[PDB]
């Protein structure tokens, strides 16, 4: 009965750690390693120093374009990067720019200051076209007649239109074209975000890369760079072992049509609304969390008919990124599937005697344990409000909200030397620091050890009433 | 009776100290160290920055074994003979493209296996490099690299002895094509002896070049005491192999009249476990210090000719094996210690404490473990692209570890995934540090607290 | 009494932690930096980078020290000194079956495998080696070998023109022949801008097939109202203490005393007696400096005065420690205060006894450690070193990508066994003791 439901189980883990270890294989990690080592590690020139790691001002980003991209992209027909990649086609640039009326000043100091510009936004976007108009460059196009999509940057999310320039397959006729970018002004105090994409396949593995490097520019102008580089698998039938991956995804498919019919036959014939106790539950997860990651592979990335389309054309620009937008997903549904997996053989470990002792305890603990959790995030959001009203504006660590919360957890592994929090401000910021260590050390964690100290040792005195009383 | 055994036991001890600290001694160090920093350390050119650890590209391994081998091999020691370099190759019509796409791409290569191995001769086939040899007529044996593990066989060239000699047979190996993209791994070998220490060093140079070629070096330098016979104490050391080959003989004798007259498969109380650990990991160590140490009919042929190639790498690899066996011997004597220290009253509290634990105690590391296992499988997915310490999921375990000693920054965490990346990093510092190391201490928190309990029913029931 | 006669305890107590900070200005750290910014940091020309911190060959040493000593030639007093070891040439034996890649074998530098060895230019006591009668020695044991206090000082004169004109002689007549073993000099500085005594002992090693690995040595010692009124009261309330807690051995328990938390003030009175039974040959050591300040001629001799000084302000502070807690011995007036030292002293039976089972795994790790790992890391180099490297492990400190690098498979066997019993196990059990113990104290005093 249960040692039948058991075999439908470890069957089920069998075939989930074959398809998950044979994406993601030990041959992706040293291709998305030297991609990240040629654009983000080589210096923009032979006599600086600064990567594409540290632009730090506008006139960085132009010697960066006819530095290190002219080097990296191109290796003298076509060109093949460390001898045994390929370019696909042409790489292109885009841009994001801002209007020029576009804030309201003051009528006090309207003397000094002509004219403004705003943060990025989509109701501030500049759309006339600008300077010298023969080009594609100089000319605005919609995120539809362009084949683009959003994506969620550092600062703000950025659309997909703006102005782009499709740049060319050889080094002596890019270097042309992105100098004619320079001597013209393509880059004011206007823009908000630049970046570059294009696409790159290895014949020795079936196996793409699609690169994106956002760079972009504040209101108070500096730079902050962004990059993305992501492989993907996109040509499926080749050798003998993805056969058998392919055969390996259609019994994964029975076993979760396998439980949707359990699912419906155990809420159905009896117990409805009485499906809640933790094992029905993580069940729902996972058979929640599986239908949406098989929606994922058949309808976002068994679309090939974009790659199709390009494969007839060699001298045009692939849009993989809509294509690669799904493969973060497909790997972060399939990542916590598969820890939703190894937390359900708890549910069958349960063998000795000393096993139950060992679940009955974190069983009737966690009514109590999770009352005290909910007393110690208000203390824990508590100095998160004072750290981040207070260092907000002078450190790094201290910088956003979201960013502020998990700096708290840095302080109670260790990992903070705080002579930064000490010049930041003299008084109120140790007097955060010591009121923090003390209330977390003496008092925060040793309450949480006292909760499932004495709940432990209330189980197993019951228990030798248990033995002492039937002896 | 019990104090004769501590005798036979703490004699067994100091025989054992005296020969572990006698084979890897103080001198040592500073032999595989100083040899470590020329070719390790040194840039390949006065005027570039490179070191063979920063090794980058195929022409970086060209400015390399002309730039510092030529500058480290001659000036306190002596290079025995040659040192030779081999190649590993791979065919080309050994991978299947698709259809669509066969225009653009020509021709391709494969990752390293044996079944897509390059055989056939190439190029300017005048010498004994640009043929190839199998791995039994070239005495040589496999080897366990960082991606793939090699065969013995290859392309080999077998460089000579001067300065001027050798420059000029690498700069004609530069001239031809020797290595191109169908090359998987080169590796150089050598051979030095000191005068004034009894101990030759022996050098091997991996670089390995990958599909989707960058360069991923690899070295190994291991000193070896190969002649024996000099001093009074290195006749002191021979004298202490035989006293620690009798009690062995001393303890099999007892293993078999344990068993035999009484208690067969009753000799589960772990302290005749351990007793069958440290004889069994012996045995091999006696066997290795035998067969395949004292295997000293490679150097007597090489002692005779002063002009060929010494084959010292499989009589090295056993110097790890030896250093491997004869350490955990080492600890699992140390441990034995604990079966007699239980002296005092509070030394059997100390052990009846944690002797009561552990079958509580192992319950619960089963579902420690579960729940670790758990989050390796969720960041070597996620993380195991973008981040160095995420790479394999045999150090996607090593650096949960890291973790709860502290030990790192997490800037790369956070920057290689935005959302899941800090879901991951809180909610394993609260699952671990709040509830999954306290309740470590609560299981062996109430044990000691009951063992202590007892023995005040029991120090109250004498009188 | 305990609040009358026994206020010499609690109340001259704050006089000995304000004059010790009172006394120690900045001039033991602020100036002992700022005297050691020249001789250290500055190389010889825009030709040589590498520094007297990563000095390696024989005369690429002697391009290491010949500039910022010359500019060393404050105001400095004394002489050059420049010395080493000497070795033999036939010390040690070689094998006669491949004879014909030795010549001569000998042993590091050791107290009776070294040798006198003149050679050549024997005009001077430089190539002419000597005893150590002459000068100053004693046997100095780095992380090298235990060296000779023997020699030959090869001296030059207070200008940086002789000690130029000897370093012509440097070429030849070196300080690194066959058997070169060591290299130091002596120094020490009659600074202005801080009117204080200083020290130097700068030495590069030589162990064989290879070059060097340099040590530096040092330290500052001031000169000397309240300039020097800490000298009495330090001394006096200590003085009946050396009449009373010595008459205390007539009376308690009838001199047969076996106590813990009142025998930590006479044992520290003995280590207060560290420092009053010194002044008597050493601290009032005029002798050793009224040579120096008469003759300018003559080198200096008080950098072997510094060698019983380190000892001196090191072992002045370990009457710190024992004297705090002897102070909360007495100093647990509240209720709340005698709980406190009712807890740590009825434990320390059971907590001694378990410190004992935890020192034979941690040093059963060290064992293994050192004979895995000792030939490739650096923080596995010595026993000694490998202890303190398994410290470093329990705060972090060790990134190990050098521990998988040195062996791949027993290196991360020896990582996980060791954070897996040692939090897990070891330092669970050491909260378990002093945990129960608390518990049983606090309970007891509800049954009072």
């Amino acid at each position: 009965s249960v040692l039948r439901e058991l075999v439908t189980y470890l069957l089920f883990l069998i075939v989930l750690c074959i398809l998950t270890y044979g994406m993601m294989s030990s041959n992706v990690y040293y291709y998305t390693r030297m991609m990240s080592q040629l654009f983000l590690d080589t210096p923009v020139s032979k006599t600086e120093k600064t990567n594409f790691k540290t632009l730090s001002s506008m006139e960085d980003f132009w010697k960066f374009t006819e530095g290190s991209l002219l080097d990296g992209l191109y290796w003298k027909n076509r060109s093949f990067i460390f001898y045994e990649n390929l370019l696909l086609g042409v790489p292109r640039i885009r841009q994001l720019r801002v209007r020029n009326g576009s804030c309201s000043i003051p009528q006090d100091l309207r003397d000094e200051i002509k004219e403004c510009y705003d943060v990025y936004s989509v109701s501030s976007e500049d759309r006339a076209p600008f300077g010298p108009r023969n080009g594609t460059a100089w000319i605005y196009t919609s995120e539809k007649d362009l084949n683009g999509s959003s994506h969620w940057g550092i600062i703000a999310t950025y659309s997909g239109a703006g102005y782009y320039l499709d740049l060319s397959r050889t080094r002596e006729e890019t270097a042309a074209q992105v100098a004619s970018l320079k001597k013209n002004v393509w880059l004011d105090r206007g823009t908000r975000a630049t970046f570059i994409d294009f696409s790159v396949y290895n014949a020795n593995i079936n196996l793409f890369c699609v690169v994106r490097l956002l760079v972009e520019f504040p209101a108070t102008g500096g730079v902050i760079p962004s990059w993305q580089f992501q492989p993907l698998k996109l040509i499926r039938y080749v050798t003998t072992f993805d056969f058998f991956l392919a055969a390996c995804e259609i019994i994964f498919c029975f076993f979760i049509f396998y439980y949707v019919v359990e699912e419906i036959l155990e809420i159905r014939i009896h117990k409805l609304h009485y499906f809640r106790s933790f094992w029905n539950c993580l069940d729902v997860v996972i058979v929640v969390l599986s239908v949406v990651a098989i929606g994922i592979n058949i309808y976002r990335t068994s679309n090939v008919e974009v790659l199709l389309q390009f494969l007839e054309d060699q001298n045009t620009f692939p849009n993989f990124e809509h294509l690669a937008y799904w493969q973060i997903q497909f790997n972060n549904i399939a990542a916590v599937t598969v820890f939703f997996v190894w937390i359900k053989l708890f549910k069958f470990i349960n063998f000795n005697r000393t096993m139950s002792q060992l679940s009955t305890t974190m069983s009737r603990c966690a009514k109590d344990l999770f009352g005290f959790a909910i007393m110690f995030f208000i203390i824990f959001l508590a100095y998160a409000q004072l750290a981040y009203l207070v260092f907000g504006t002078q450190v790094d660590d201290f910088s956003t909200f979201q960013e502020c919360i998990f700096t708290q957890f840095r302080i109670i592994l260790g990992d903070i030397n705080f002579a930064e929090i000490e010049e930041a401000n003299r008084v109120l910021g140790p007097i955060y620091f010591t009121t923090f260590v003390f209330f977390m050390f003496f008092i925060l964690l040793n309450m949480f050890l006292a909760i499932i100290n004495d709940t432990y040792s209330e189980v197993k005195s019951d228990l030798a009433q248990q033995k002492a009383e039937m002896e």
